[PDB]
């Protein structure tokens, strides 16, 4: 079982459903359970990289990769008016699973601060 | 890099308490933090907003991300942090000048705005 047995691991191995946006050979973009938006979707890696803190200097245009693909899902999605990307670390970020994740909210006026 | 405050700041015109710099980003803390830590990280190229970054930019990205989490470990953030680009109006997007921001020091609440 390539990429670990976090609940988005097994996602990426179609293990457990998902609403997929968008799918290459370095991540996955789909819809979030819980959306906190009109529209939320996160954009992660198939790497298994557990967080934000721990990546790898050669991770950088993975960690990139996921912006490109968030932003490009963003407008094929409609989203014109724009959008918020979140990123997550550890428990002042507020991480629930600990699989590097980016977080694209729009379809609102979101508010500052970001929580 | 770019007609805006941002563009002064990497220009060395204005002050700022900077964090980091390399030959491609600069990191500095942002003078309206929302957070006990607030910091930005930006490109020196002038990329407007995310929306227009083109595909050669992708590892300059990901580089503000790898230098955002280097910064953070060295100003303390243990607990953990949250990072966000804002985009556009509805993003909240205050300057128009690709920026991350890193906050820190305190819970971060969910939504993230
Ligand atoms: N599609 C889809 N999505 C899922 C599934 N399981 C989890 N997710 C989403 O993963 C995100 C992880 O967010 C965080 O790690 N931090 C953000 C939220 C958060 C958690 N704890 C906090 C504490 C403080 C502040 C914020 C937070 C959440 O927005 C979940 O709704 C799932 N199973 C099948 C399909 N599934």
């Amino acid at each position: 079982r390539p990429g670990g047995d976090t609940i988005f691991g097994k996602i990426i191995r179609k293990e457990i459903p998902a609403k997929i946006i968008f799918e290459d050979d370095r991540c996955l973009a789909f819809h979030d359970i819980s959306p906190q938006a009109p529209t939320h979707f996160l954009v992660i890696p198939k790497k298994h990289i557990s967080q934000i803190s721990v990546a790898e200097d050669d991770d950088e245009s993975l960690l990139g990769h996921l912006m490109i693909v968030g932003k490009k899902c963003a407008a094929d999605l409609g989203l014109n008016k724009g959008y918020r990307m979140v990123v997550n670390e550890g428990s002042d970020g507020g991480q629930s699973v600990y699989h590097v994740h980016l977080h694209v909210l729009g379809g609102r006026q979101m508010h500052w601060p970001p929580g």
